[PDB]
């Protein structure tokens, strides 16, 4: 009975409701690599995830989440496009309902099957709720994942999705790393977006990763099981929980790389 991924709430209906849907500065986009130019401008990106303390694993009927304690500078992310510190919040996921799809931004208009992101937000504005009214309130990395042999670094994620298999089941969540999700290069595309659900808020500076991570087809199998329904009514399984590429408008995708 609200927004989501369905034939009723889905993507293509949630403008009825959110006008700025079909705002100038909307997310995903696709990236052109012959348009993105490279930028000398940027500065060096600095991933600092070696203090993150993850806190609990939750279905809540759109992804699943994994928590963060964003209390001080614990995990951050810094340099790149932004200014100062961004702490990270959570992470979570987009997939499709096979492997062809499920990534929200794209590539030369090539979809990946999945799409990670780890959300942060801008300690300049004290705390979230200020930063999510501010246009440059949120930073959202971004991964691609793509079939192939199996992430180690999903394994935990993996073993906890049959105990939150419906909307509303949380579990602890101690001790998961981050950084095993990450690919090796940092090479990154950058552009000011939005959230890419509801509200749709223009929020966000996007930093999304060039070298997808590789997962296995039962790992990601294994995300397509959860339900987005809560327990006792009918089954309704998450996949294709992603928004479409929206139009780029007046804005410019800068590679971090030449
Ligand atoms: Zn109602
Ligand atoms: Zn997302």
């Amino acid at each position: 009975h609200h927004w989501g991924y369905g034939k009723h709430n889905g993507p293509e209906h949630w403008h009825k409701d959110f006008p700025i849907a079909k705002g100038e500065r909307q997310s995903p986009v696709d990236i052109d690599t012959h348009t993105a130019k490279y930028d000398p401008s940027l500065k060096p990106l600095s991933v600092s995830y070696d203090q993150a303390t993850s806190l609990r694993i939750l279905n809540n009927g759109h992804s699943f989440q994994v928590t963060f304690d964003d209390s001080q500078d614990k995990a951050v992310l810094k340099g790149g496009p932004l200014d100062g510190t961004y702490r990270l919040l959570q992470f979570h996921f987009h997939w499709g309902s096979l492997d062809g799809q499920g990534s929200e931004h794209t590539v030369d208009k090539k979809k990946y099957a999945a799409e990670l992101h780890l959300v942060h937000w801008n300690t300049k504005y004290g705390d979230v709720g200020k930063a999510v009214q501010q246009p440059d309130g949120l930073a959202v990395l971004g991964i691609f994942l793509k079939v192939g042999s199996a992430k180690p670094g999903l394994q935990k994620v993996v073993d906890v999705l049959d105990s939150i298999k419906t909307e509303g089941k949380s579990a602890d969540f101690t001790n998961f790393d981050p950084r095993g999700l990450l690919p090796e290069s940092l090479d990154y595309w950058t552009y000011p977006g939005s959230l890419t659900t509801p509200p749709l808020a223009e929020c966000v500076t996007w930093i999304v990763l060039k070298e997808p991570i590789s997962v296995s087809s039962e790992q990601v199998l294994k995300f397509r099981k959860l339900n987005f329904n809560g327990e006792g009514e009918p089954e309704e399984l998450m996949v294709d929980n992603w928004r479409p590429a929206q139009p780029l408008k007046n804005r410019q995708i800068k590679a971090s790389f030449k």
